[PDB]
Order: structure tokens, then sequence, then C-alpha cells
């Protein structure tokens, strides 16, 4: 029996389904692109629970009982079973506005409804946006200034090299400051298409001005290529630095997306939780906070809005025990 909300299950980093995982993932990704939200949670929900399967699927008859898997979603798995590939998937895959939208959403800077109205205006190519440079912001620019090296797949030993030129820097500008690698890295991969730091200091208030001190040392060393600083206002009310690395490698250089947020040591394991995904398994830990628990979880914290009430977390730990569920450490978040 496979509990319904991903959050109240473990979902290791690899598993024993990534063929139908991955094809399920390609009709999400897909209704996405043509705003059908529900289509793709639908879609997402399968996939994960897949992912969740102790076993590999061989027949359709292991998909009885599961939740979360519908009509389309089992014929899918059926269509692959027999026939070792999916029409409507391969459909997809070879589909102008699929193949366009991919490229352009995974620019950086550029999300679903930038990426659609491009397609919508004849763009096609990344030469087609350089050709409309009026068009782009400045993140956009940069994002295709570097696109080759932002495409390709960054490494868990580039990742460790990114580390400590941070916390030198982080180090060397306010002794005691901590730095915490968040995201899919986090969460044990050993590839990535980005990289996500967590900044604190243990007293409060001692990190202000820490973030512009951080990047200034960063940009003396020439290891900054882009760098946009955003005062604070999902980790976009934090004080938050979106930079292009460029990562030294023998005789060579590669660009690399690095996201820096700085976040006050009480919001830290909110921020924490929140940073470290993955992106299904923290909307699901929402999702039933919310419709479970009647509380607001967010990066910030987690709030009653009837009692308007806060809870102060000291850890993750804190978070899943006050919501009543089994902690997962973040390898398990895999959702
Ligand atoms: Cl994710
Ligand atoms: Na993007």
């Amino acid at each position: 029996w496979m509990p319904a909300y991903a959050c109240q299950r473990p979902t290791p980093l690899t598993h024993h389904n990534t063929g139908l995982s991955e094809a399920l993932e390609i009709l999400a990704e897909a209704a996405g692109f043509e705003g059908s939200e529900g289509r793709l949670l639908t879609f997402c929900r399968a996939a994960s629970v897949l992912k969740a399967l102790p076993s590999p699927v061989t027949t359709l008859s292991q998909l009885q009982g599961l939740p979360h898997f519908g009509e389309h979603s089992s014929r899918v798995v059926q269509e692959l079973l027999e026939h070792g590939v999916c029409e409507e998937v391969e459909r997809v895959r070879r589909s102008e506005r699929y193949q366009t939208m991919k490229l352009f959403t995974q620019i950086f800077g550029v999300g679903v409804k930038t990426a659609d109205r491009w397609y919508r205006e004849g763009l096609r190519t990344l030469d087609d946006l350089r050709e409309q440079p009026q068009k782009l912001t400045q993140q956009q620019k940069a994002g295709l200034q570097h696109h080759q090296d932002l495409s390709t797949p960054v490494l868990r030993s580039d990742v460790d090299a990114l580390q400590q030129v941070v916390e030198e820097a982080v180090g060397q500008a306010l002794p005691g400051a901590t730095v915490t690698l968040t995201g899919g890295f986090r969460r044990g991969k050993l590839q990535g298409h980005d990289v996500d730091f967590l900044i604190t200091h243990p007293k409060e208030g001692q990190e202000a001005g820490l973030l512009p001190r951080v990047m200034c040392r960063l940009q003396d060393q020439g290891l900054i290529l882009y760098h946009q600083h955003q005062h604070s206002c999902h980790m976009d009310a934090f004080e938050r630095s979106f930079c292009i690395f460029r990562l030294p490698q023998p005789g060579s250089w590669k660009a690399v997306r690095v996201d820096l947020v700085v976040a006050p040591v009480s919001q830290f394991p909110f921020a924490l939780l929140g940073w470290t995904g993955s992106k299904l398994f923290q909307r699901e830990l929402r999702r039933f906070s919310r419709k479970e628990k009647g509380l607001w979880l967010n990066s910030h914290g987690l709030f009653d809005p009837e009692q308007k009430t806060f809870f102060q977390a000291a850890s993750e730990e804190d978070i899943f025990r006050h919501l009543g569920l089994e902690y997962l450490p973040p390898e398990q978040r895999n959702a």
C-alpha cells in the first residue's frame, strides 16, 4: 500500500521505473507548456508513484491498486510495456511546439509565459532570439550568451569547487556565517542544471549586508560572469543573487548557474526545506499542510491564518513533526 501524498512516502534518488516515469514526465511537461496545470499534476503524480515503487513494473497488473493511475497514465504505461514505445509520447517529442517550448524555457530567465509568447510571435531558434534583442531582459541575454555551458549538466565535483569559493568568500566577509548546499544536489543528485546555496549566520541580523560583500569578493576573483542582486520584498522574498559563475577547469572554463539566497537563521529551516525540493515533494507537502492541518507552509514559515500564529522551527525535523509526518531526509524527497 502506497500513500497518496508524496510527502508521506520515501522516494529514493534511483529507482526501478525510469523509462516509464520519463515518458509520463514528457507528457506532464507538455501539458504545462499548454497551460494545463491539472493535466501536468496528474502526469507528475503518476510518475512520482512509479519512482516510489520498490520493483520494476513489468506487467500492467502491477498498476492495480496504485493511487494516481487513471486511464490515460495507465494506457501510456501499457503501450510502453507492450510495444516499447508510446505513440503519443513520440508525437510530443517530434513536435515543433514542444521542441521550441523546451528550448526557450531552458534559457536563464525564461518561463512558460514568455516562451509561449515568443512561440506565438514566430520565434523558433536561439538565433531568432539573438536577432531580436530588444525582446530580451538582461537575464535572458546572459542566458543566451552562455546557453551551451548552461545546458551542459553540472557535476557534483563542479558543485564542490563552487561551494569552496563561496565558502571562502563568506568566511572572509563574516566569520561564523555558513553556506548550505540545497536543491537536487542536497537530495543526492550527481548531476543537475544549476546550483543553489543558502547562507545564514547563527546571530540573527549579523547576515545583513553579507551578500553584496560576498559577490564583491567573488567578482574580484574573476569568478562571476553575471550577477543580479535583489533585496527582500518562492525564495523571492529573501535577499538573493542570481549568478552565472565562470568555473575554471584545466585550460578552459565553464559557465554555471548559481543562486545564492540569504535567510535569517530564524527562517533557515523553512528556507532549507523549501529550497531542497523536489518541486513536486514541496508542492505536496504544502498541500498536505493546508488540506490536512489548515496551516500555510512556505519558505519563510508555517502559519495558521485563523489563529495568526507562526511555528518556531529549529530544524526540518521540527517541521515534519509539527505536521504529524514521519521525517524524510533530503535523499528520500526525490518525488
Ligand atoms: Cl525538482
Ligand atoms: Na528558464
